[PDB]
């Protein structure tokens, strides 16, 4: 292969706050290096009348707390991204991110459990690998790239749906998911979040991911 | 009669909000005082499974929201107090509020409008004074007393239910509420704002103010 993934980064942002674009662009640059699995989380707090941009969620904004009462704070703010579950920072701080998700590496606080993730035909098969602990396997669902109107607007791996597909205890194991959830990867994307909890059953430290895009074009050079 | 009304104090905060008992003693001290009008606004974004207190609501997150953008700012914390629906402060630092208050009264930019409430038998009479520009009258519905189990806490003016009830323009007017209403004060009490919205319509500057109780009972001393 080559060098593995970096690490994880949602982005909690909206088309609605003013403030977002920069770390919008972060992201897409990420994402187009393809080194770290980007996501992209529109909340639903940026909503009034007008600007109300469709790819935002109670449920994307539900996550952001759920990090908010893991990481300690007592508040949530636009654009946030937050690192391998662990620790937040501003959206566009493009140098900080990957700083960070670095520094995790050389803690061993990384992907350190392998996943993988293909089509089986009209079926989608995940592949977890050994570990220890417990983890949920969780599945967020995004479109590639979505236009809006301002003009024209573009955001890239917009989640539209969380869902655990399962419980990982350390041990190397098989997922299997049904055609209704190849259609759902084929309108985007998706990635394959291995999260820990803590305690009190919010999402902590991502130990393995991967992304499945709906496009599984082959590119050969001969 | 006496001094009038210092200006209103909203406070979002909730119970599982380690910070915001300090916030919460602090409006129970200001609705003693009776020189404020004090609500409280238990916000949603700290139930997780176990401390969810039942005097949250969706609803009551989204008014802060709307405060967030009216006051442009990226984000939303708690305790947090919004004074005369112009400004945020830590919800704990009743210094600082009242001084704030005091600011706004100096500039003129207090409770200018009067608005007066009571029970007119069976229906909820409203009386808002001459004034300029436009506002929505606005009620807020409030429990005056609730305890929740940790033990157990209390928390006081916790609104349940915000509504616009009329729109005034500068002219007096006089609006009358049905029996369904008088019920719901009567479960606690209520606040009538009269309050305006910038350009996008978020709440902004609260120019009158009144609180109706649910008792009606007259103390004299002779």
């Amino acid at each position: 292969a080559q060098e593995a993934v970096k690490g994880v980064v949602e982005l909690f942002t909206s088309q609605g706050c003013a403030s977002c674009p920069p770390a919008d662009e972060a992201l897409r640059k990420m994402i187009q290096k393809g080194d770290v699995v980007g996501l992209s989380y529109h909340v639903d707090y940026w909503n009034y009348l007008g600007w109300t941009d469709s790819l935002a969620s109670k449920e994307n904004t539900e996550r952001q707390y759920g990090y908010m009462r893991a990481l300690g704070r007592n508040g949530v703010y636009t654009p946030q991204a937050i690192l391998n579950g662990r620790d937040h920072v501003k959206g566009a701080d493009v140098r900080g991110i990957y700083d960070r998700l670095d520094a995790f590496k050389r803690e061993g606080q990384g992907l350190n459990v392998p996943v993988s993730s293909k089509f089986a035909g009209d079926e989608v098969e995940i592949d977890i690998g050994a570990g220890n602990g417990k983890a949920d396997v969780v599945v967020a669902y995004f479109t590639r790239e979505q236009t809006v109107d301002v003009k024209k607007m573009s955001y890239w791996h917009s989640v539209y749906d969380v869902q655990t597909v399962g419980m990982w205890d350390g041990s190397p194991m098989t997922v299997k998911l049904p055609a209704s959830v190849v259609a759902k990867v084929k309108k985007g994307g998706c990635a394959v979040l291995l999260q820990t909890a803590n305690a009190s059953g919010d999402p902590a430290a991502i130990v393995g991911a991967s992304i499945l895009l709906g496009n599984e074009t082959q590119l050969e050079h001969h």
